[PDB]
């Protein structure tokens, strides 16, 4: 209750960066704008730690309506699209999350 | 584009115990740093699968990296870093972002 559900995208570093990058802003995320009921996308750059480096590269926040519209969306051809192509460019990269962010 | 230092929590052998420092003591005293400029708390109630290695995220909003940098050396950004250390750093990852 009183919270906004959303999808986190965390992904892990790549071994090629570019070829990442290009995947990820030109083809998987133009995927994951198409799906049905996605109400707003933050994408963000991991750029280190305060220490150093970090794991992890980038993080994307997919907000949708509430559990049961998530749910409904990972399902659609849409949804099915995007997390196929995750699976095929990224892989091991990506960690996905269902978080409830608090009002 | 915004700064933001994401902190991001495994899952605590006792939630009741990281539940009430985390909400009573910890998010109150992160709110007291100085240059914050919005902070989001985020349960993470499960992966699409079903559990998830993870267990709450926190967002922290900064102007830009200058203000987080000298926003973490302060007084008040200090005693945040050692309370989140000293009842959940085995738990606790630490990432700076530029959310675009
Ligand atoms: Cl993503």
């Amino acid at each position: 209750e009183n919270m906004m559900v959303k999808l986190i995208a965390l992904y892990e570093q790549p071994e090629d960066k570019q070829a990442f990058d290009e995947h990820y802003f030109n083809t998987h995320a133009p995927l994951t704008r198409k799906i049905p009921g996605l109400r707003d996308m933050k994408v963000t750059r991991i750029v280190g730690s305060p220490m150093g480096e970090s794991k992890f590269y980038l993080m994307c926040e997919m907000y949708y309506d509430d559990h049961e519209s998530l749910q409904q969306a990972m399902r659609t051809d849409e949804g099915k699209a995007s997390g196929k192509d995750a699976m095929k460019f990224a892989g091991k990269l990506l960690t996905l999350m269902i978080g409830e962010e608090m009002d």
